[PDB]
């Protein structure tokens, strides 16, 4: 049994770790913070992974889902004191979790689409974020479905006076494409996507190849120069107008794509190969055997843009959609891109489910307060393991006060009073000593889609991790 | 948890090993590097441009106070002093109870407060005319007459102000001077009308990619060989010469005959010029490098009017200034931002921390302690100006403070130097708005950060 | 905060080293003498007393909780186990930053909650006439005889024509030896001591008592005094001399009547020779105990010399016969059994039985045990606690958690799921509002306390939760052990 | 200079270790004896009087503050609190270079403004009728018994006659057993020591008392000597001597007709049953305190030689009785002429809380007879007297403007202490009441560390006698002055 408690301390460990990071106070991103800190333990690892990829993918608050699973295995370990099994613990955690699922539907307020009603709600993820907000809504709606089903994924990235912010057509990357001569706008681009190498076909047998005057030798870089051009006639056979290259190719051979008329760009990364292949759809070419004009990317314009002294390329009508954030200082930039980021969740979040709820901690309180009543009229020791999720569900309130100063039971108990007092599913902790805790008056939200996917996700981690023994590593 | 007092400790450590060489009584450091010489000297500037780091909190203490001062103002020891102050009284808020995000806040709304009481306590100083100059004896006059001028070349004068960081070091050139002379001197001594074109790329023969070991026998292939590269060299003088090619910058070298190459095809270059020379002359004639093998275009070539070799070489007609034989040129360009200014000796601090102090005492939340601190931690720079001139710190601070509030003159100020009278206006101790305002943002950013 | 900590830790320990014997099932611990003898027995008294204790934490639990209740009978081990349940929910409120002294404070809320709500489960049990013991056979094969034994002795040794006290001269003598039920219930005292110098008569007629503490040596002189014997003559004159004084003491105590004289030391072997010339038979090696006991059953005197014995003073005893006392002016119980552990069980039980009795002569009230009072007062607790504000709120919860320990140790003393049965009972007390639903330990097929007759005596249980809510207290308030 | 900061580390550890122990609230403190029983309480008299004595510089503040508080008034832990406080604060103008002299200078400035402040917050209270004994609880569920018999127990033994200070001449005897109802008023006298024999009449009515300090003993010679009997006869005549010498004191003593004849000293086991067949009550081995409560309380003069007294030296206790308390036995005199309490509550430790607590209420009572002032507790008397002082610390010039500031803060440990030992954020709590007391002008304004109703002190009737505050402070500043000045500690 003892391994269970290892595990409960291991996976506390993390969440006391990133307790301090909760809220706006907090000392971060958990995201990024997970992103970034090496586990030693599988446990730890576990929490990661499940709390990464399933939320950083769908919404946000990744460091609310770590903290209340955290919270939630510190409770199951009293729980295990009294010798409750942990599949109760964890069966009693489910059922807590659907009372609290459907709680959020009861606490949540609509919300409407199509005129601003987004934008607004926008402006409360972060003048410094109008434009901002703007830019995400209008960003979204472009690569939005609409056509019901209300769901679209992230085919949406951004590049880095903040008024000069852009909405890129189509895709925008680096790399000035191989020698300025050539032409600076391809229209009707049948674009190549190549991710293999320029080198001619070396026989796989004995060479010593003993070059023995310069006239061998210049003859030896006409036969590599006659490939090359062979090459050359290989690709524009099926589609020229551009050719996407990882690799280059040098001053001498840039030419013969110049005096041959195919534009190309050099040696891309990673991505920009992913990014274009997936913006104009054209099928990436690994092998020098294997390019037709099926594998060809269809795009309408590409072009080469200056901005003084450096200079990238666009590509636009293909076949979807990026933001390019030119505002100078370049300390503003990657944290514009939080909250812009924030504010394409949120409205991809919106788009999926148009419901709110508010957060602060209140949310939390009265799904607390719900799963608590649930608990009160039931049998069977699952009672005391859904008064236990209820417990822990009221750790944010309690984190968010204690990052704010506040006594944290004291504070979170007064508006739970308040809460259950004033019929009022809104009222939950200050953070910023502004004012009221009508969390609706500060115009704090959180989408229902979220907050569901915070406790799910946390049930899900704390189940599994309820379960696992004898961990057999090597 | 604990990790905060931790860090306090170390950044302060750092604050308190630059406490000395504050002032102009301060101290100076040996501060050697590797196996080399030595440079003795103040000025945190250096000092923190070198410093092996210890803690990381400990290099977050430069490139904020570096960084983000040198490149707008100098007093770079005053902002690590004045952090290690508020750290250090932080601590004791710490002890209190206090939260470090209030702190923090605290520190935030303090230093509003004396940013803004600059404006109040700011003298106006005129411009357009010669008598900027005068100032500048405060920080033989030749160099001051050198300096305005030279800015007042490269700069706007109008509601831009930008003429950051273009000027470098009994004249002033109206463009800028590089050694390295024109390399073989028999090529024109004085390029007129220069289409520069500055190439970082290799002068090799393109060798191909594939088994080579090539077995020249007989002295005849040998030959052969020679000529064969110097024939490609010739194709690399005529893709210069394609492009007005006037004159050519080389990183790379070409070490015989090939110069007699480029003579014979008059094309008069520069040999082995590095890094921080190619990125000065590509900005003073305004010429697009060339890093790839001679892969170019006549738009990525420089403009200069006008590059000859004297008895080194001289490029004018650029732009973009440099002076022939910087504590002067950044007071001066902060002039041109904005003409108020502050009278230092800790005159600017002691008048801060009054204000602080006053807006602190009405004050509900925690963080009147916190502003009240802040005021403490201003009034460090007296102290530690009185220490540096072994002068009683609190007797003397606390003296200089009751006059300020008796006299109502925010200029008196510790006089280090022991010369005169205290008063900071006909002592001419002068630290431009900007710079104080600088100093007491920066400061608070590094400390906010830190907490 | 941390010493605070290690300090509920020992106390827990303490409490878990006793939660196993609580009940009917309870386990034994040996717990060995000081290189002696060994005392197999439950009964958390017995065991706090001849338990040895490092941590001066548990030093003080094991001497406050035996201060009080133990001087009232049973229930001694539900204050340790109580107390240690507390501070173990007492420490998960620590977890949360509740501040000590809120804890307890909380605690102090809910105790009186409890208490209060015990006057409302009570019932009520008549002192006047018999039949008590229903309420006896509970505390304890012959459950009438001895329960019929208890009463008796305790109306007869009781004040009851008001100021409700009763003083305990009752003696419970033991002899190994009998056939189980042969215990009977004398009016008087009896103690071993056999008669010193066997021909003395094994029974005296009015026998008026002189009871002695003065040792028969001969009278020594005060100051300095060496005495040295220079001729054959005065050695003959020495032994004269003690045999002339001794005569006299003889015959001083004759000149009272003294049919009979106890005496607290020894004789010579020449000294009860001419104590069996005379008519005076005396006993000898009695012991202090055994002095008062006759001292006061026989309206003695306990004199501790010869010369002031004056008549009046005299123990008057009708019939002096081990050796028993009856008629005289005080009652003793003679149990009697077989296999050496017949006895001191049925002087336990016995034990038990009596202090039931006082108790009940003090308050008659009760309420049914089996753990059913303690979940009906952690249901009140818990019900004033959902209206309380602030912090003391979780405090009081904790208590009632802390009572609930009192059926899960009973059905775990039992080889039950201590959650699934308290949690079943716990829910058959709210829905059919029994609050007489406890443990069935003893697995007689039924869950009514008062059916079955589970007593607890109010007092006993208002002295267990309030005294295991001031130890709880004062170990919730202590830091900062000296130890000089 | 080392040295000095090594005395404020250890003065502020103690400090430390008992700013716990503030207010109601206050921790217990286990403390064990040496090789025996255990005392644990919060109080800072009986913590100091323990108290591992290590560091030369805290067993120097166990000394003054038991040498003067505790012997006067009672308040000892916010003397050790604030001294620590006022160290802790000094060690900083240590380090900015203040001398120790400016600041001890400092601390005496701003101890006088607050201690002229106090009579600025001082109210004022009645004596003689019933106005005192409410005023007695709060010196702290049946309390009510308490006032009334601390009140009737500094009046019985009344002052009366003016000049106002009056205090020994009440005991408080405590027997373990029973509850704290059992708590029963004054009559005259009660010790401890049974009589001297069973039979000794356990009521002595109209009894003339013999003070004795003299030993039932035939004096010897004291001459290096050697007693060699050589014969029986010889022997029963040394008997007969030292009896014969016995019963001449005996008869000696009755001449004056002395019903009742205490000893102290020497009692024999001979001694006793010559007594008890002369028919002379007496009780021995009774300590020397217990004595003069026994000569003034029956009037008696204390007779030291071997029974030479007169009946003009006799006691008059009107009826001396013994009484049993289960198994042991204590004896009491009524009707004499002087008085003692007689405290019950069993439970083997309430019996202790309960005394000093009434310990607590007499010195607020003959406080009261002194001067009849009191302050309002909870830290509201701190607070003003901080808010004055550094009223005065910011019109002032030279480096002692510093060390007053320090001297307010200091002060302000005193709220901020309670606040902690009452669960509630200290500094911030701390704010709020100040600000209160500045926007309401009520200097009665404290922390409500009882969690039980409002803020203003004027309810809940917490008095602090205005002489007791005042010792307080000023007793503090002694301490934190000696230390300043102290350095080199030799210590051989
Ligand atoms: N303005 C606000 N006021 C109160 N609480 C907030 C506010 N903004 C965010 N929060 C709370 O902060 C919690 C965590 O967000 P944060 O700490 O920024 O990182 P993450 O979103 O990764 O958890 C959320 O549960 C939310 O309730
Ligand atoms: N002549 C002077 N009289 C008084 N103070 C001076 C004088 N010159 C400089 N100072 C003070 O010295 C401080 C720090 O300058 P210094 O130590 O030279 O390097 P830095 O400017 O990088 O801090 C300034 O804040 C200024 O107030
Ligand atoms: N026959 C019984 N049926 C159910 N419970 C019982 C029975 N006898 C005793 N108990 C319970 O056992 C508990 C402990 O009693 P015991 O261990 O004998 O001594 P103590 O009362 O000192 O713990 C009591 O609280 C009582 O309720
Ligand atoms: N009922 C109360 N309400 C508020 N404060 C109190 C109360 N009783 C005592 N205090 C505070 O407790 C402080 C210290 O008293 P205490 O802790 O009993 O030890 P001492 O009397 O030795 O100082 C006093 O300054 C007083 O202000």
């Amino acid at each position: 049994l003892e391994a269970l408690k290892s595990h409960i301390m291991a996976a506390k460990a993390v969440a006391n770790t990133m307790r301090t990071s909760l809220g706006p106070n907090g000392l971060n991103d958990g995201a990024t913070i997970l992103s970034m800190m090496d586990v030693d333990h599988q446990i730890a690892k576990l929490m990661v992974e499940l709390s990464k990829s399933q939320d950083d993918e769908i919404g946000d608050g990744t460091t609310g889902v770590v903290v209340l699973a955290g919270a939630l295995l510190e409770e199951a370990e009293q729980l295990l004191d009294r010798g409750i099994h942990p599949i109760r613990i964890a069966d009693g955690y489910e059922q807590a979790a659907r009372v609290a699922i459907e709680h959020l539907d009861k606490i949540s307020d609509s919300v409407l689409v199509d005129i601003k009603d987004t934008e607004p709600l926008i402006q409360t993820a972060k003048s410094c974020h109008r434009q901002m907000a703007e830019i995400a809504v209008n960003a979204v709606l472009t690569v939005a479905d609409m056509e019901r089903r209300d769901v679209d994924f992230e085919l949406i990235k951004v590049e880095g006076r903040l008024e000069d912010t852009k909405l890129i057509k189509g895709v925008i990357v680096d790399k000035d494409f191989s020698h300025p001569q050539m032409p600076k706008k391809v229209e009707d681009a049948k674009i190549a996507i190549l991710t293999c190498p320029f080198e001619p076909p070396k026989p796989k047998t004995k060479h010593k190849l003993d070059v023995t005057s310069v006239e061998d030798y210049k003859a030896l870089q006409k036969y590599e120069k006659e490939k090359f051009e062979e090459m050359i006639q290989q690709i524009k056979e099926t589609g020229a107008n551009l050719a996407i290259c990882q690799w280059g190719f040098d001053d001498e051979a840039n030419h013969l794509l110049l005096q041959n008329n195919l534009p190309a760009v050099r040696w891309v990364g990673g991505p920009e190969i992913e990014l274009i292949a997936i913006a104009t759809g054209g099928r990436i070419v690994p092998r020098f055997s294997e390019l037709t004009a099926e594998k060809l990317g269809f795009a309408g314009l590409v072009q080469e843009i200056s901005f003084g002294t450096t200079k990238d390329k666009m590509l636009v009508i293909e076949q979807a959609v990026t933001i390019f954030i030119r505002g100078g200082n370049k300390m503003i930039i990657e944290e514009a891109k939080r909250s812009l980021h924030d504010a394409l969740c949120v409205i991809r979040n919106l788009i999926r489910d148009n419901r709110v709820v508010y957060g602060g901690g209140a949310a939390e309180i009265s799904c607390a307060l719900a799963v608590s009543q649930e608990a009160d009229k039931c049998p069977t020791l699952e009672q005391y393991a859904m008064r236990a999720f209820a417990d822990a569900l009221e750790v944010i309130p309690m984190a968010l006060s204690e990052n704010s100063g506040m006594n944290p039971i004291q504070t979170m108990t007064e508006v739970r009073a308040r809460q259950v007092k004033e019929m009022n599913p809104a009222l939950g902790i200050d953070c910023l000593h502004k004012g009221t805790n009508d969390m609706k008056q500060q115009h704090v939200i959180e989408t229902l889609i979220g907050k569901k996917q915070q406790i799910s996700l946390a049930t899900q981690m704390v189940r599994m991790i309820l379960k696992i023994d004898d961990i057999r590593k090597p």
